[PDB]
């Protein structure tokens, strides 16, 4: 494959890729493989749109043998019960879905606000030392995943663990990192798991005002099973954290090398929450999201066979000329969105708070600061599914 998706450079920048992608059209085979890449706007807004058709459950990802050959990870077939909340279709989708949305509140986020501007303060006083910090480490990989705990309800956490817990389900799922991290990422994902098993039997003695709570008092009333509600509990550092800190590095990488970006954010910082929209479109935190086809079927235009899959190329979505101006141009000015959050049924529950993270450090980094710039920036995590910097080494004045 000369549009493979995987290999150093497809890691380090996969846009190119995406265009070449779209030559052949807004929905086009992967390879030889099962697996469908959905680039258009028009084409992902359709796809989302029909869950009957194309399913949220995640019965494959795609993965590279050594070779370099796209091959299907098959996993739990359409219909189990291991899929949940942003893996799972109706009806049991909309009910996990109202449990978490309790969490998310207007008066959830407030209290929120007040947890994260404590904790980014904490962890800059740590983390800025004579001028330097590593971003990824002191603060982007940390306060996303002290926040996913707080709403869960976990009692005062090892950060440190926190933050190799919230990145290990990614890694495991995709089977792309070298193997030494993958025996490392099934370790910690086997803590992460025997933690919220131990907390949720805690809770079910006594429910508290958090999502273990909540989940405890559901599961003894029937509306769901106590395995689907630790489960749901577990995704959730993926889907909060992980995804966040991807945001929260790169749009710091972004401020650190454009240099006249972010002047313009200095110079007038009302333009600070276009700023996180423009990044939210430019560099999604998620390359993509996985559907399964149920039938055989067309999307925007183009056959798809029963049992394929399709990946939703967010970045692609926002980058397609039919919809956006100057599509590869970071600008402050626009006036279409993005769909970085998704669209529909399963649209981000988490958007406003992942909007209220990246304001709070983002305004916290800029207000204690006069320039910012990128001493080192490390590589991209491996992935077809996340777009999130290893390492950003901060000089600051
Ligand atoms: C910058 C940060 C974030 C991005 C880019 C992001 C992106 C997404 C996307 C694209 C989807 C739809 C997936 C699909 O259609 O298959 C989604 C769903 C979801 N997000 Fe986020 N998200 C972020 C932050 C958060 C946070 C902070 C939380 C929770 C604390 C969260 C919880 C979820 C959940 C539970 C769903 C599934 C909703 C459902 O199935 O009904 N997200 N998110």
């Amino acid at each position: 494959d000369a549009n493979t998706f995987f290999g150093a450079e497809s890691v380090q920048d996969p846009y190119p890729l995406y265009e070449r992608m779209r030559a052949a059209g807004s929905v086009h085979r992967i390879a030889n493989s099962d697996f469908y890449a959905v680039c258009g706007w028009d084409a992902v807004n359709e796809a989302i749109g029909r869950p009957e058709d194309f399913s949220s459950n995640l019965t494959a990802t795609m993965t590279y043998t050594a070779e370099g050959t796209a091959k299907p990870f098959e996993m739990d077939p359409l219909g189990g019960p291991t899929h949940v909340l942003a893996t799972a279709d109706d009806p049991a989708h909309a009910v996990h879905r109202k449990l978490v949305l309790r969490h998310l509140a207007a008066k959830r986020i407030r209290v929120m606000e007040q947890f994260t501007v404590q904790a980014a303060d904490r962890l800059w006083v740590d983390g800025m030392q004579d001028g330097c910090i590593e971003w990824m480490g002191a603060m982007a990989n940390r306060l996303p995943m002290m926040v996913v705990a707080e709403l869960i309800g976990l009692p005062d956490p090892d950060i440190a663990q926190l933050v190799k817990w919230g990145y290990a389900a990614t890694q495991l799922l995709e089977g792309l990192v070298e193997n030494d991290q993958l025996v490392a990422a099934g370790v910690a994902l086997m803590e992460l798991s025997g933690y919220i098993f131990e907390q949720f039997d805690r809770a079910a003695a006594d429910p508290r005002d958090n999502l273990l709570g909540e989940l405890a008092t559901a599961c003894a009333s029937g509306e769901l099973d106590t395995l689907t509600a630790q489960v749901m509990m577990v995704t959730l550092f993926a889907a909060g954290g992980e995804s966040t800190a991807a945001l929260l590095g790169s749009a710091v990488w972004i401020l650190a090398t454009r240099p006249d970006i972010q002047q313009q954010v200095r110079a007038n910082p009302e333009l600070l929450g276009a700023f996180i929209e423009e990044t939210l479109r430019y560099e999604p935190p998620f390359r993509g999201h996985y559907r399964h086809v149920r039938n055989a079927t067309t999307l925007d235009g183009t056959e798809l066979p029963a049992d394929s899959h399709l990946l939703l190329l967010w970045g692609a979505a926002n980058r397609d000329p039919a919809q956006f101006e100057a599509p590869g141009e970071f600008r402050l000015d626009r006036a279409k969105g993005h769909i970085s959050f998704g669209k529909g049924a399963h649209f981000c529950v988490g958007a406003a708070l992942a909007r209220l993270e990246a304001r709070i450090v983002l305004r916290l980094l800029l207000d204690r600061t006069s320039v910012i710039e990128a001493a080192d920036v490390g590589g991209w995590l491996p992935s077809i599914l996340v777009r999130r910097i290893e390492r950003l080494e901060l000089a600051v004045q």
